[PDB]
């Protein structure tokens, strides 16, 4: 159904993975690629696929001028661009503000003047935070104990929040404009090509540099894991057969403790279970987040492959065992920062 | 009186200068600032009696951050009034709307944490989006969900109402990350002195004052709470004052009607036939009926509306657009003329 598409955001972790799966099995439609290139744009995660079906344009999506000349040739954008980390939030909001809002109405009004197919990535985090399962009335699987579309918005951080904010102006520009929108949220992806700031691979590039794994206080914090794979597979769903001015959530029934996901790195890897250290707490932190996937599969037949994930964890740690070349460059810079905010709790 | 020098952004407007007039007669131990950037919807004969000692006018934008530093560098409060107010502008050209409302908060927020002193947000009922008609309702509008209350989630409709509820969630998230001061006010339709020509019961009212007829959009179904301004100043008073840090509350008078009911008012009022109006063309999106909850309000801080009589509020409404007719008459041919470029007779 679209045959001349712009990614934005598609030189970073999940929009690039999003490209490779356009590039694998719809090799009839051509991908315009548009990044910034930050500290989290790499162009080695597109380099091997650029050619006929794929091109990389540098450049902010808050540029006016720049985006009018893509989307006149465009039948659709997908919009993955955005500053992406909950910490990097907490010490400087500046470009989360930027980005994330300024940037999407930007890309919406291009959608209007053009009347073309809008897709919005976005995040289960615009829903706040749940109790962990051991102090629910259903043990995580009654009413209200998971997220699901009738939840209310109410976001932690400045990250959350200018996600969150960006939602409801695509929502808006539906039903003042008639813009053609969808949007996704999602719970926390895994896989190759995520920057090691975040969680797992932090943890397992510590380990292969000799460095040790850091979590935050005690690991009691639940995150909903779903491999980068399916949220590409969802994506293009919605995009292809969704119905205009919904939104769907995406996730695949994952739900683990830090210190659980933690303690099987460590195993995997061949490190004793208490080889590492407890770290400053995040301000503010969310306590348990969890998606009820209903609506999604119900409606559009979606469903997720890579739900063992013991084995995807393995296939990941193997990942970043065979390109150690794509982040060593970065491991130093990145500890160093840390090291600015955080330190070992004794 | 515990904050004895604050700063009230967007002063010169309707709500804002009603505020500070508040101050001024009912807490003279306390000095303002205002920070007005005087568009359109600003003016100072709204505040000239009372200028001098005790109430200084700044001209300015909320989003300049080296004029905002200077400011609270020097106050203990921030009362947060600022804004684009007017839907239908807001379909017309969202932009100014995107930069005052969502940056201009922003810029304020990271000056209240600088300082480390009180924030108090000032909203809208409109985050909260539509409802049905009472006669389509179970309950007739008195059941569970029939009404807003603080529980309600955010759905709003249009670029004015999405970039001030977008405004609300930046609010919540900097007092979760960041431990700000903030309280917010959510507050049904305003009306009485010195409001805007532009907006519904000034432009019927000045309308007929100047020989022309005044407008309803489509057949005036349409339902909406309203609230006296001098109401809407002692409750945002209450929550600076005693509110919970981080809490939202709701403010309203129980006073629904429907557009229609409101118009023929004020023809019978101001002694013209009943059919002297026209219908015109409706507005993009149009939010149907409006209810605020105000409970909480009411049972924890023991606020109560002095002005419940709408029929005698709105007499002295009219009397006083008759009484200074040289305060809007310069402005009326360019109201007029810019609602002409998207509405006619139907
Ligand atoms: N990572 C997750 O678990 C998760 C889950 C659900 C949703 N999301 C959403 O998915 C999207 C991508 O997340 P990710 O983890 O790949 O992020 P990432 O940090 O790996 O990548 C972000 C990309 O955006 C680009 N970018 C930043 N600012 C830009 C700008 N102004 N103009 C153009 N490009 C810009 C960067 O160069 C980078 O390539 C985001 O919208 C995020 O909110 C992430
Ligand atoms: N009018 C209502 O029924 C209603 C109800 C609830 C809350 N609100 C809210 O109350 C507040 C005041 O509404 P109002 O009806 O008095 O609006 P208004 O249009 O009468 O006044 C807006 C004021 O803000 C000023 N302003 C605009 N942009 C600015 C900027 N960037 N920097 C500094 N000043 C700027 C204008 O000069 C003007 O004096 C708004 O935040 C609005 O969302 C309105
Ligand atoms: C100007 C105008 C309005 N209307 C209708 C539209 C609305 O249903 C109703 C009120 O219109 P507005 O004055 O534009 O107010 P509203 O859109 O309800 O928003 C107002 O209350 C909520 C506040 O947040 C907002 O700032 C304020 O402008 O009357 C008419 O029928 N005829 C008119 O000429």
């Amino acid at each position: 159904q679209f045959k001349n598409i712009i990614v934005t955001g598609g030189a970073g972790f999940i929009g690039s993975n999003f490209v490779h799966y356009v590039y694998n099995n719809h090799p009839d439609v051509h991908v315009t690629v548009l990044d910034k290139l930050t500290y989290a744009g790499n162009k080695a995660n597109l380099e091997a696929i650029l050619g006929d079906r794929v091109e990389l344009v540098v450049g902010d999506i808050a540029d006016a001028e720049l985006v009018d000349k893509l989307a006149a040739k465009a039948d659709a954008i997908v919009h993955y661009a955005a500053e992406s980390h909950n910490d990097n939030s907490l010490n400087d909001p500046s470009p989360f503000i930027h980005t994330n809002f300024i940037g999407t109405y930007t890309l919406l009004e291009a959608a209007r003047k053009y009347d073309i197919r809008f897709h919005h990535v976005s995040t289960d985090e615009v829903y706040g935070d749940l109790p962990l399962r051991e102090d629910l009335p259903g043990h995580g699987e009654g009413p209200g104990e998971k997220f699901t579309a009738e939840t209310n918005y109410n976001p932690s951080s400045p990250y959350s929040s200018t996600k969150a904010a960006s939602d409801l102006i695509v929502k808006a520009w539906v039903r003042s404009f008639g813009v053609k929108a969808t949007i996704s949220n999602c719970s926390n992806n895994y896989g190759p090509y995520q920057h090691i700031e975040k969680f797992i691979p932090r943890q397992i590039t510590n380990i292969l540099a000799g460095i040790k794994p850091k979590l935050y206080g005690e690991g009691k914090n639940v995150r909903d894991w779903i491999h980068t794979n399916d949220h590409s597979t969802g994506v293009w769903a919605i995009l292809t057969k969704g119905r205009m001015g919904e939104t769907y959530l995406i996730g695949a029934d994952g739900e683990k403790n830090n210190k659980e996901v933690l303690e099987l790195i460590l195993e995997k890897m061949g490190q004793p279970k208490d080889a590492y250290d407890h770290v400053t707490d995040r301000a503010g932190h969310d306590l348990r987040y969890a998606i009820d996937a209903s609506k999604l599969r119900d409606e559009l037949g979606w469903t997720p492959q890579f739900t063992d994930f013991s084995e995807g964890l393995e296939e990941t740690i193997q990942w970043y065992t065979d390109n150690q070349d794509w982040w060593k460059a970065e491991k130093e810079a990145v500890e160093a920062n840390y090291a600015k905010t955080q330190e070992v709790i004794k």
